[PDB]
């Protein structure tokens, strides 16, 4: 753009599309990736200004809407809303044509084979984007935190991932994937809420369950001990008087839902928490590779933003791992935009040119150009 090539960086997942230009610190355009439709019906003369209420516009006028969620855990429920989602991004906020710049996105690690092509097509065959790359999440983070080896656990909204990374990159044989992440914490809440006598069961209320969560519910440091502290109506109970009108006195639910990350005996599964799946990744590798993975355990995404989390893993991780060392969780001050800031650098370095898919390479290699360059 202007005197230089430049581009647009983009982290999109199951909950927020976070768009910006290139070189930038952290995001500019940001919106929930959802498309809403008018479930309230009746008729019209005056109308609340939309056919598809999208992202921001959507989340703001919740009531009439049946919020068609798309990317639940990297898999999209149906792709049709998605084109309107990205129709926001470029033209409406950023005012830039996709048909002009490079695009950086993120690979929501182990998003299916065909989704790679299907995405690149929406750009290159439908909306002729000049160059693009989708970068594989967890690793980006590492470099922005100034780390080369460590065990990263990156989870935002959609899917849990425990990545061992070193001075050279990981492989499917050791890394893991699980469905128990940030948004599942979000949704989980209502399964449990029943015992007080609440269950925001439907659409608009579904979104209020997310909202409650990120600004008040905290992680149990050691749940079991804290269970008797549920008698202490001070720590726990707090008022959420919904600005509509209904008090949700989120007592024990404020840490009982977080705990499911380290405790799947609460939903019903055999998954161990993210502290044990971290051993699960780390063990599977070569024998000499672990000493510095243990020296830095990178912890990022929307998932690691709750109050009381690094500290937890400090205890828990020691118990079933290798013993010998200075074990240490590195969770950056803002650690959620891990994906984004690591990505920024790549789409600011011109060295990145000895990688990407450029506009004519697609035509010259068909849809498959994505697995002809990448994987
Ligand atoms: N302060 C926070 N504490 C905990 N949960 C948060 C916080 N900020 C956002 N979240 C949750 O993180 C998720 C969105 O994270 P995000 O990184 O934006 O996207 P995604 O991994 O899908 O790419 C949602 O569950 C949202 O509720
Ligand atoms: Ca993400």
């Amino acid at each position: 753009d202007e005197d230089e090539t430049t581009a647009l960086v983009c982290d999109n997942g199951s909950g927020l599309v976070k768009a910006g230009f290139a070189g930038d610190d952290a995001p500019r355009a940001v919106f929930p990736s959802i498309v809403g439709r008018p479930r309230h019906q009746g008729v019209m003369v005056g109308m609340g200004q939309k056919d598809s209420y999208v992202g921001d516009e959507a989340q703001s006028k919740r009531g009439i809407l049946t919020l068609k969620y798309p990317i639940e855990h990297g898999i999209i429920t149906n792709w049709d809303d998605m084109e309107k989602i990205w129709h926001h991004t470029f033209y409406n906020e950023l005012r830039v044509a996709p048909e002009e710049h490079p695009t950086l996105l993120t690979e929501a690690p182990l998003n299916p084979k065909a989704n790679r092509e299907k995405m690149t097509q929406i750009m290159f065959e439908t909306f002729n984007v000049p160059a693009m790359y989708v970068a594989i999440q967890a690793v980006l983070s590492l470099y922005a935190s100034g780390r080369t080896t460590g065990i990263v656990l990156d989870s935002g909204d959609g899917v849990t991932h425990n990545v061992p990374i070193y001075e050279g990159y990981a492989l499917p044989h050791a890394i893991m994937r699980l469905d128990l992440a940030g948004r599942d914490l979000t949704d989980y809440l209502m399964k449990i809420l029943t015992e007080r006598g609440y269950s925001f069961v439907t659409t608009a209320e579904r979104e209020i369950v997310r909202d409650i969560k990120e600004k008040l519910c905290y992680v149990a440091l050691d749940f079991e001990n804290e269970m008797a502290t549920a008698a202490s109506s001070s720590s726990l109970e707090k008022s959420y008087e919904l600005p509509d009108g209904q008090v949700i006195t989120i007592g024990n639910e404020r840490f009982r839902c977080p705990e499911t990350l380290f405790q799947p005996s609460f939903i019903g599964m055999e998954s161990a928490g993210i502290h044990e799946t971290t051993y699960n990744s780390i063990m599977k590798c070569d024998i000499d590779i672990r000493k510095d993975l243990y020296a830095n355990n990178v912890m990022s995404g929307g998932t690691t933003m709750y109050p009381g989390i690094a500290d937890r893993m400090q205890k828990e991780i020691t118990a079933l791992a290798p013993s010998t060392m200075k074990i240490k969780i590195i969770a950056p001050p803002e650690r959620k935009y891990s994906v984004w800031i690591g990505g920024s650098i790549l789409a600011s370095l011109s060295t990145f040119q000895q990688m990407w898919i450029t506009k004519q390479e697609y035509d010259e290699a068909g849809p498959s150009i994505v697995h002809r360059k990448c994987f």
